[PDB]
């Protein structure tokens, strides 16, 4: 499964990806509804998104990806982290984790690292409770 | 399983347990001998330490804490994000992740909620894999 980077700015979104590609397939969308249209048509594990984005914030697409797509882990990067109601926001939209703006290359890869662990994890869980019914029960 | 954090400034590592209690058992050590201690007597899921502690630091603290308990999830709390020494030191120790100091409290929370996850789903994991054993063979 790929990693989905969503950043409205050509060369963050291009230096994310640099970041990224020798540990992950990558794919990139410029903004929510291209994000939204790979999210549809690719298998996807970990989103990260910029909050900024011209029309559609990363916090209401990712609202809607944790509607369609629950099992992703999604990571917002955002400026005014000092900000309350942004963090509000954050929490009610059900996002793992925030980056601080500009972002910081190694923090990236980490959250990235750490983030793709956790899905496998619990996709492993899932496979292994699966194969025991298989096994129990009959 | 408990949380452990390691900070040499009683205020900060006070604060740091007001924003974790609710959430979790929260174990406390004033530097990495008094956390040794700890980690050696009690069932421990997530450390999160400060870099510069009179004497030992941080890092040298969880490279040790990698040896003895690989299992833990690991979280180092520094300054200077900006140095590749310094990053390249929390690398080469097989720290998951860092905060940036000063600790960002939503930030902190979030790190422990999804470090706590991480070790669940991979305990999870392996007792499953052992009971499909139990099942699996004869
Ligand atoms: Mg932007
Ligand atoms: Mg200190």
């Amino acid at each position: 499964p790929a990693i989905l980077l969503v950043d409205d700015e050509p060369h963050s979104l291009a230096a994310m990806k640099l970041a990224l590609e020798d540990d992950f397939d990558v794919l990139t969308a410029q903004g929510a509804e291209a994000a939204i249209a790979i999210l549809e048509e690719e298998w996807v594990q970990v989103i990260i998104c910029d909050q900024r984005m011209p029309g559609r914030t990363g916090v209401d697409f990712l609202t809607e990806v944790r509607e369609r797509w629950p099992e992703t882990v999604r990571i917002i990067i955002t400026g005014y982290t000092d900000s309350a109601s942004m963090m509000a926001a954050i929490n009610d939209a059900g996002i793992h984790q925030f980056l601080t703006k500009p972002w910081h290359p190694e923090q990236l890869l980490s959250s990235a690292r750490n983030a793709a662990r956790m899905f496998t994890l619990a996709r492993e869980n899932e496979r292994l409770s699966l194969e025991m019914r298989l096994l129990e029960r009959p």
